[PDB]
């Protein structure tokens, strides 16, 4: 499985695409709501480039999928930082 | 799809299954702690949660989801609000 470095932040520059909405936080895990060219090792951010973390699996109907993103405990503070900001627009770094 | 009148009767045997984790979008999610195709979640005061719609996450720790269809919106609000109790399957 792959694994994001601390210091590491999307550049204002890069490519961002919106891809879903954040709709849940429970046990480190996030899941986002399908709404777009994804690929494994993915990351997610909100709009201003607050890092989500990248794809963990793909579930639910192929119309309208979920993703989890599965944070490690390490990511506790950011865990809680998403956790508060449900219903926000989530996108896909490319 | 459950019918309207449908409860759980107090007398049928209940089988704890997971600790209700999650409610998002009428969706409800089950963190597990035999399973059936078409079994019915509840908790432990045989309140209904639903019919099992999805088996997710790794084998060892699966999830499970249960939609619930808009018409029981009500429902939902109020296992929305009652995460972390236990989840128990009707047998």
């Amino acid at each position: 499985v792959p694994e994001l470095p601390e210091d590491y932040e999307i550049s204002e520059k890069t490519i961002i695409t919106p891809i879903g909405v954040l709709k849940s936080a429970f046990e480190n895990n996030i899941i986002i709501h399908a709404t777009r060219v994804l690929k494994e090792g993915s990351i997610f951010c909100l709009e201003d480039r607050t890092l989500i973390g990248m794809l963990t699996e793909v579930f639910g109907p192929l119309q309208n999928p979920f993703y989890r993103i599965k944070l490690p405990d390490s990511k506790k503070n950011l865990f809680d930082e998403l956790k508060v900001r449900l219903g926000e627009k989530a996108f896909i770094v490319t």
